[PDB]
């Protein structure tokens, strides 16, 4: 092992995301990538140049699980390939925002009951599962939370903290 990933870890940031279904975090998960709307686009961004790690931590609604984790490798930019996400019912692939890069770091599943004992800060306290898409994570929850995930043997985390910064 866990000494990689504490050091990725280290002084992150952590960001709730909440998909509407199991084919985003596939596509996620296959092509390194995902795309927000704009209100939390500009958070992410922000919060790219202000840390060494930005996690964002993957949850499909009403799965009750999170999906895993990764770390962002880039701001977001436009022009780039095409990803045929399955947007929400009543959303056009034009209310997005540009495409962030990420890096996984796990890809296993967490379920819900397996944190029930985190709370975050940022959202009065709540479980951390509660929150909505793009809601900050603070530090402790955070770390902790990314600690439970069964341990990913397909990573190699020499990379990402290559990219550190
Ligand atoms: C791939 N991104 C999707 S489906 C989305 C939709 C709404 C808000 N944030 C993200």
């Amino acid at each position: 092992g866990t000494s990689k990933l504490k050091y990725v870890l280290q002084d992150a940031r952590f960001f709730l995301i909440k998909s509407n279904n199991h084919e985003n975090v596939s596509l996620a998960k296959a092509k390194g990538v995902w795309s927000t709307l704009p209100v939390n686009e500009k958070k992410l961004n922000l919060a790219f140049r202000s840390a060494r790690s930005v996690i964002l931590i993957f949850s499909v609604r009403e799965s009750g699980k999170f999906q895993g984790f990764a770390r962002l490798s880039s701001e977001s930019h436009h022009g780039g390939s095409p990803i045929h996400w399955v947007l929400p019912a009543g959303m056009s692939a034009k209310m997005l925002g540009g495409v962030f890069k990420i890096d996984w770091i796990c890809r296993r599943e967490l379920p819900f009951t397996k944190s029930a004992h985190l709370t975050n800060p940022w959202n009065e306290h709540k479980p951390v599962k509660i929150g909505r898409d793009g809601q900050e994570i603070e530090l402790e929850c955070g770390t902790q939370l990314c600690l439970l995930f069964p341990p990913d043997e397909s990573i190699d985390l020499y990379q990402v903290i290559h990219k550190m910064r």
